[PDB]
């Protein structure tokens, strides 16, 4: 595990700055601010306005979210600068206090690529959350690569990649931070998640992993987006939150909470714009940047991708 | 469309015959056979086990598949033969009832090969289920060779082939049997296939096309294996079976079966075996035979591509 310096940013602080923003308060003067880390072809908005902004709101923090341009298409690497930059804002203007961070799908790995190479936050990040991270990414992102229409992050969020290799070479398959993850074997998008194990995408080792059908039953059905949205995820991430362990707790939650439909306490219009979380991403992918390779690993994180090819060739010791 | 007799076969007889294998029948006695058609690279087991050898059954069917050696990737015009003689076996063996083809990739070029020169089998098939088939080849060379080193399949398959240029010139890129053809845009083996349009590899002039895309939107993400063993491929491939006109109906699909993981009906075990149908089919093509030329046409498809060259020359 890296514990050295923060790796310098690419982007100067007034563009990182530029892509955070509050509910109602700048991030240098904050009360409890949760950090929400948008998934693949989206804003922070897309992700969250039908769920967790509200549902956090109502939990008693100030949901903050960052929207990488453009929708989380580009380099990842650079998305978990916007993250690691807003970390360090909330952190401050929050009165030096902890925050915990939420996450969907690449919104995972982002954070857990900072808790990995960029040790500063390790003090800063009270929990970690995560709905559908993909940190050992996803196969299915493999035949979008073949034909070259596949999004700069999309390269690398597909198995084998050099930055998942880089990752786990890392030590970054392990937890840095207390944190759960929330997935299902039926995830549509993320895949392989059917083990219940650490060969699941989603798995870290030491971690609270939650796959929906080692609660819910076996042939419990839980999509994508629904990881994110649903009943079930809303007791699951409200364990996470509340928890002193700073993970969620067996004793939380049961076959009662185990409802896939989203949320209850979202209104019948958030939950319209909820079941279709998807949509906005999808158009978003489809006029996004398309690539024929995947982009470099940015000079701190190559020593663990050692013979992987990206963009310029392979990686090199 | 060619018309008289059959061509002749190149093989024996009895090789092809032995070719053939049915689940738990005789090819001289069978009820409700179905003919499983095997992509490159596989064998009809590899190609099948793990998705519509199972999912014929549970519809009622006996499932045979034909195996041309080395795993299809010898010449498509031999592979044809395999399936000519099963059909006319299986045919035969159901009491002379016509009898449903299913296929996968090549599968499905071998298929409509059959069918455009070999009149014979015309009234012995009922109907045509082709997933991912690539009747206008591909485009794509593909990252598994050097280029122009490849199969004689593989060379057959490449779009502006002497082998695809002669079924368009036939008249074969019409349906001949009721046909349905189950497809994606993001098929990562054959392109193009993205415009829902006969531009399309997959597409047939009068046939059923279904383009996955099309229906559950853009980002509905299923391979070149995925067209064979998703749930929307089951639910495809379910409704050209129990269809009264043997193609596939817009009113037994729709977006609520839009899911690109393998056909629920699947143990967790056929799933795993499905989601990893691809890799060893690649590796097959990666380790057989190569050549630095298409083979050649047959006697009785040279008129079709006059013009193209083969391993011979020019075709004249
Ligand atoms: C998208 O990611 C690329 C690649 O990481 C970024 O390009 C780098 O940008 C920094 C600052 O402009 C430069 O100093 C680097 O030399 C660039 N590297 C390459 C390989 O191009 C780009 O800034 C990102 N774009 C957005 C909008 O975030
Ligand atoms: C692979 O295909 C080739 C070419 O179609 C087959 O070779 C022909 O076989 C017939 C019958 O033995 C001969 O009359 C021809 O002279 C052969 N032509 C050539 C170019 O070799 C071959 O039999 C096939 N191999 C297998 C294992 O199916
Ligand atoms: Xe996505
Ligand atoms: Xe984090
Ligand atoms: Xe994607
Ligand atoms: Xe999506
Ligand atoms: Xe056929
Ligand atoms: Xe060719």
């Amino acid at each position: 595990l890296p514990s050295g310096s923060d790796p310098a940013f690419s982007q100067p602080k007034s563009v990182l700055d530029a892509g955070l923003t509050c509910q109602g308060a700048s991030p240098s003067s904050v009360s409890k601010p949760i950090l929400l880390v948008p998934g693949t072809g989206t804003t922070g908005p897309q992700s969250f306005d039908s769920n967790w902004i509200p549902l956090s709101t109502q939990l008693g923090y100030t949901p903050c979210w960052i929207s990488p341009p453009p929708f989380m298409l580009n380099d990842t690497q650079v998305n978990t600068e916007y993250m690691v930059n807003a970390i360090t804002a909330l952190y401050a203007g929050s009165g030096n206090n902890k925050l915990p961070v939420l996450t969907w799908s690449q919104g995972g790995l982002v954070a857990q690529w900072g808790l990995t190479f960029f040790p500063s936050i390790r003090s800063k990040v009270d929990r970690l959350m995560a709905f559908a991270p993909d940190y050992k990414g996803t196969v299915l992102a493999g035949p979008l690569d073949a034909l070259a229409v596949s999004a700069p992050s999309v390269w690398q969020q597909t198995t084998g990649s050099a930055l998942t290799t880089a990752l786990r070479n890392a030590g970054g398959l392990t937890q840095i931070v207390p944190t759960t993850n929330l997935y299902s074997a039926t995830d549509e998008i993320v895949q392989p998640q059917v083990s219940n194990s650490p060969l699941d995408s989603s798995y870290l080792f030491n971690g609270k992993n939650v796959q929906a059908q080692a609660v819910c039953g076996p042939l419990f059905v839980i999509d994508h987006a629904g990881s994110l949205t649903s009943q079930f995820s809303y007791v699951v991430g409200r364990s996470a939150l509340r928890s002193t362990t700073g993970q969620a707790r067996s004793a939380d939650y049961g076959i009662t909470d185990c409802n896939p439909l989203p949320a209850n306490d979202l209104t019948p219009e958030q939950k319209v714009a909820a079941a279709a979380l998807l949509a906005p991403a999808a158009a978003a992918i489809v006029a996004g940047p398309k690539q024929n390779c995947e982009p470099d690993l940015m000079p701190y994180a190559r020593p663990f991708a050692v013979g992987k090819r990206t963009c310029s060739g392979i990686v090199t010791p």
